[PDB]
């Protein structure tokens, strides 16, 4: 996901911010960055 968790969370539902500060989405099974 093209997000910003530059505090922590994400806004994009489903992305979840990653230890590499970089959340990725994953609705109903499906991971996407």
């Amino acid at each position: 996901c093209g997000e910003s968790c530059f505090l922590g969370t994400c806004y994009t539902k489903g992305c979840s911010c990653g230890e590499w500060k970089l959340c990725y989405g994953t609705n109903g099974g499906t991971i996407f960055d």
